[PDB]
């Protein structure tokens, strides 16, 4: 019943030393619990050849490309990863690794893979042939420079995507199609969202008898009856509809029977009109989706509400509705106080800059609320007949470290390194349920990459969160990793010779993207800045000509490349901090089990105390800010969390609402307290 | 605001006329309320072309059938329609029939269709080309001889059955398959049910990881919230499951948030091993039978109990559990009492008579609690990859007069109108998004028929329904009827010169179900009995050993032919008494609205005072005696509704299980209070 030695070393960091904390009690923390736990829970071995040979009769491992090298070019990885001798610094790292991220037994009592073994197995198989780009793959993961997604670097070769983006049509068919494709995708711990935009509204006829439809809020009890057999999903709506308000009871802070949410997260798609009709203080008029289908042919989100608004109002025969949506945004204010529900999403503002905006408008994001790409959907007739096939979204996931990025400066390889790797995810990926994200998958090779360590690194290298500083570094750092992953892709595209599908109608291939960038040279401005940027080329916007030029010459392969995610589940094993929000606390403090371990943040001292400020006590004006600088060189969304307190108003945070759609930014994230 | 003059008439009829009833009342709320209210709200017409050509241009028919017949022909049978210049007796019958059942208005503010009109389009579209023989329809129909089911006699040419029994396999896109197929019939009106033994117990290892399943209970909860979506079902389960426990816990009294059902009425099937193991009170072994299906191959309702009981003990493999059924006997009592749930039904027994035995054995029954066919579970894999399609049950109704047919005597001429309508209806009938029922009825041609005022006729011929005379009098009659019907459908398949699929399995191929029929005969033994039979031939053995000879000569068309339901939606405008259950009230008392209508049984004196009984002051043993001397010549099951009271305890109960397990009782019905 006692509590073992590195609890306790644990326990001892926080005992106040003149008022600081006894940091290196965590390094006997991992030391002693690397040798009374670790080294003595491990499955012994007398040779490689023998764990190989127990790794394949065992069953763990597909073993097609493990035998896609030789056992000498398997030892020479080995080797190399075990050259490192990599040492923990935190109890977190090998306290998260070994325990969860860690291949155990079958009956789970034992160790089998090593630290350095996850790590060169997937270094392998994003290598799938090489044994030396494997071996720059170990040292991109080996120096913690890059992390894959979670599914990638647990699942590599053993027995995939956490996003799904799907629509819905209007026929039972399509709700029972779409029903079955989420049931097969919940099993396989998918995020799977969906917007239900092109549904009719509650009380309507259902095309024989009048007032027959028992409205959408069934089908939102259904699906989230649904998700009570698997291990969770969403779903949106636009915001021009008579049961938008019913849209709010979903998340209601009376939990009904008849309304029981527990897993489908809201978010409501807010065009440049309502924001319009809610400024000026006057009433609007949402619509009928379904007599819009059947008096102008398509559906309400078909069209732009802007110039189709008054060709509603005017046009008798599309059933009005009338409203205030200043009332709606102050009860929207309302819940976003109460919870942080629902989503905010500018698809106009996400449509001033989407490149892909001759294909379609992007409506709707993940739960991850980052990924923002064009969409068709899809429609389903009976068994015997036949269907349609139409898009989908599915992009993949992986982060950096901008700490070791901007101390190792091989960002370019990096760059390189990290691209293939995710070409070989998109690649080897495929579903044998819904053809229609399959054939997405196929068409748009579409990949996200992103970063972590903004606040920690830079406020370990002694530059405030809240400063101009990391604002104008942050956009040089982004503008180079923009230069370099659309140098990669336009390189990509002219190896394989051949791009992604529609690249004709992008701005890519009119060379608009790279307007912004052929003037506005984003060399920094600060010298602190500039100096970290110092030992390396930083392109200017003759760089972005010629890169424009070869763009030009041949093409871009990825629709998209960039996406933002909350990764905070890696960060302990990359033995970093979060992504680019802020911390919150100095001093993470958990109670894992009988026990209270206290992590502190990597870097923490004295000197960068005041650099690891608190997220509570912070401007988010210059967050939102520094969001904009980021987001003028990503492609699709960034899951901004907002970190509030209880003690604000809802009228701050509706002047925050302005701020953004004023800043133009895509979407927002659930609320902090 | 106030009462009209045929309501108060009808409250007059309650009046203590020297301590009866003022019965002539109903003729003048009859009859004022023809001139009051009737032909003061009919549609006016110059003519019948007029009146047509108003029919075809508003879109209330199918212009086909009617097409396939003069103007003239139509008015021909339309003319002897309206020669008969129909009296209705009662209240009730004008009160249902152009309250509901007549095709009224857009609007539904006038009247369009009189009583003549729709039983004439009925007889033209069941004829679809002959004139005679609709006119024969009519008089079928016009005399209250026959009266077709509910849909077929309301839409008949308009704009079909309420009875689907289906089956589940063990796969998710089986699951999601089956709510998309019970999505599909629940717009339609049609009676689904299922039965579940064929699905993994609760806490059982999914392919994979061990203690996965959530259970059954969980998707029974989806169905049930499934079926929330329009306008109701029923499912079943093998009673040798370890979650048949938690079959009890569905229709729970203590209704739960968990378990919360609405619609799906439950029914326990029980063979003879379960009765076997309660009877010497042993301790019983249910299983599960997935591991059934891993060890030995099949499911647990795919073989017989009783063989494989003890080869289930003593394997190893199949995990058991252990019970006592007595208890089980006991709850299942105690929940009878509560409601008179679940219903129960010997497998066994059904399988003693079933002819289609070769196929399967019979495992389910509908909500109508009638039907008993042959079935195959399907298989569902996913929408690119090939599927099965298994066999299904679906059985259409129509029932008939006693009295009109033992007083017209025309039983045989109306037992081939009956069967050919029948037949037309089954082949009218098609199916577009299961296309596994679709082929069921396309193979098995099966059809129901079933009869009504028992009761009513008898009683009013002044003989008493607990009376052995009424026992052989139902013998007789329906020794008769089976003749005329084997007769029918062996000419029918002689005239096709092709019977259903399967036959040479079956016992009318073999001869075997004459075998009870070649000697035993079943002429009346008592003098009134054969009396009421006197005026027309009764079929002998020879009678019957001819039949056999013309059915192994040819074949016999139908699987199925008779099945009894609950038909007393239509007694009133069949101005007739319920089914073979024996009625519970001399004078039904309805409020209406702002009312109270007191309509008595037809026929109601004090001479069948005595003969018209009360259904709480019955034995039921002479019941279930009178049960088993129609089931002598039923091949399918009989709704037997229970009438009990609230005084009663479960061990009589029990005697009546046993009591009707003695009898080879097929189903039960839910009980009475
Ligand atoms: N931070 C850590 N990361 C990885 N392994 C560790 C860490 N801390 C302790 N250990 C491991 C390595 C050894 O197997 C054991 C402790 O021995 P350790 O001294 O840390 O390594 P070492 O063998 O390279 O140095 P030395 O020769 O001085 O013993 O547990
Ligand atoms: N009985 C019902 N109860 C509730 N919803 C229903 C019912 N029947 C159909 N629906 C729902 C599901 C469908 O998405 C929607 C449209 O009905 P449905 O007949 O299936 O579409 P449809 O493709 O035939 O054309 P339309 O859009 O004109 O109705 O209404
Ligand atoms: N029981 C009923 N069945 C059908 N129609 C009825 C009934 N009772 C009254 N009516 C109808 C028929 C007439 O249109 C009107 C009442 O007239 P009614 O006397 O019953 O018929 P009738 O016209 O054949 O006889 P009469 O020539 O003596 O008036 O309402
Ligand atoms: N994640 C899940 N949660 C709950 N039930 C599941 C889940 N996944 C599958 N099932 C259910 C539904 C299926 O009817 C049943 C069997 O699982 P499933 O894998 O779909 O069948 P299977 O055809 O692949 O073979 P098997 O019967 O061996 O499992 O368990």
């Amino acid at each position: 019943n006692q509590v073992p030695k590195w609890i306790q070393l644990n326990n001892e960091i926080m005992i106040q030393k003149d008022g600081k904390f006894q940091f290196d009690k965590d390094k006997e923390a991992v030391h002693s619990y690397f040798v009374d736990y670790i080294n003595q829970n491990t499955v012994f071995f007398h040779n490689l050849k023998e764990k190989l040979d127990y790794l394949v009769e065992n069953q763990y491992y597909e073993e097609e490309f493990l035998s896609l090298y030789s056992f000498e070019d398997i030892k020479e990885v080995f080797k190399t990863a075990y050259a490192k001798k990599f040492r923990f610094p935190s109890f977190m790292s090998a306290f998260k690794f070994y325990n969860d991220y860690a291949l155990k037994t079958n009956d789970k009592k034992k160790i089998l893979e090593r630290y350095e073994d996850r790590i060169s197995i997937v270094a392998l198989f994003f290598a799938n042939g090489d044994t030396e780009k494997a071996k720059e793959y170990v040292n991109l993961m080996i120096n913690q420079e890059y992390q894959p997604s979670t599914p990638t670097f647990l699942n590599a070769g053993r027995k995939l995507v956490s996003c799904f983006l799907l629509e819905v049509n209007d026929s039972l068919n399509d709700i029972s199609r779409a029903i079955d494709i989420s049931m097969q995708l919940s099993k396989l711990g998918g995020g799977v969202s969906l917007n239900l935009s092109k549904l009719r509204a509650k009380g309507e006829a259902i095309k024989d008898v009048e007032n027959a439809t028992k409205g959408v809020v069934g089908v939102m009890k259904l699906l989230d009856n649904a998700f009570r057999y698997a291990d969770s999903g969403a779903a949106y709506l636009n915001i021009f509809h008579r049961d938008i308000n019913d849209f709010l009871d979903t998340k209601k802070i009376s939990a009904d029977e008849d309304v029981r949410v527990k897993t489908l997260s809201i978010g409501v798609v807010i065009p440049d009109k309502f924001v319009e009709l809610a400024r000026e203080d006057k009433a609007a008029y949402v619509f009928y989706p379904h007599t819009i289908y059947k008096e102008y042919g398509q559906h309400m989100d078909e069209m732009d509400m802007n110039e189709m608004y008054d060709k509603f109002v005017d046009n008798p025969r599309v059933k009005k509705e009338k409203i205030n949506p200043r009332k709606l945004l102050e009860k929207l204010a309302m819940l976003r106080s109460e919870s942080g529900y629902p989503y905010i999403m500018f698809q106009d503002n996400v449509n001033k800059v989407h490149a892909n905006n001759h294909i379609s408008k992007v409506k709707f994001s993940n739960l991850c609320s980052e990924v923002l790409q064009a969409s068709q959907v899809s429609s389903y007739t009976d068994y015997d007949e036949e269907d349609e096939i139409g898009l989908d979204i599915s992009c993949n996931l992986g982060s950096l470290n901008i700490l070791n990025v901007m101390e190792h400066k091989s960002i370019e390889k990096t760059v390189k390194l990290a691209t293939d790797s995710l070409t070989h995810v998109s690649e080897t990926t495929d579903i044998r349920n819904a053809p229609a994200v399959r054939r997405a998958n196929k068409a748009m090779k579409s990949i996200g990459l992103g970063a972590m360590n903004l606040h920690g690194y830079l406020a370990q290298n002694g530059i405030a969160y809240e400063s101009p500083e990391a604002r104008d570094f942050a956009n040089t750092f982004f503008m180079m990793v923009n230069f370099y992953s659309i140098q990669r892709s336009a390189e990509i595209a002219k190896e394989k010779g051949e791009t992604f599908d529609q690249y004709e109608g992008s701005t890519y291939a009119t060379g608009e993207y790279f307007d912004k960038y052929v003037s506005t040279d984003f060399s920094p401005k600060y010298e602190k800045i500039a100096n970290l940027f110092e030992g390396m080329h930083i392109p200017t916007t003759e760089d972005w000509k010629k890169l424009k030029a070869f763009v030009a010459e041949h093409g871009m392969y990825h629709s998209y490349r960039l996406c933002i995610a909350p990764t905070g589940s890696i960060s302990y094993v990359q033995s970093s901090t979060a992504s680019v929000m802020p911390i919150m606390e100095r001093i993470e403090e958990r109670t894992y089990g009988n026990s209270k371990t206290y992590y502190p943040m990597p870097g923490l001292a004295s000197n960068n105390w005041f650099f690891y400020k608190e997220a509570y006590d912070m401007d988010m004006f210059k967050v939102v800010d520094m969001i904009a600088t980021i987001q003028q060189h990503i492609d699709q969304g960034i899951s901004f969390t907002l970190f509030l307190k209880d003690t604000m108003t809802t009228r701050d945070l509706n002047r925050i609402d302005l701020y953004a759609h004023h800043r133009g930014i895509k979407t927002i994230y659930y609320a902090r307290t």
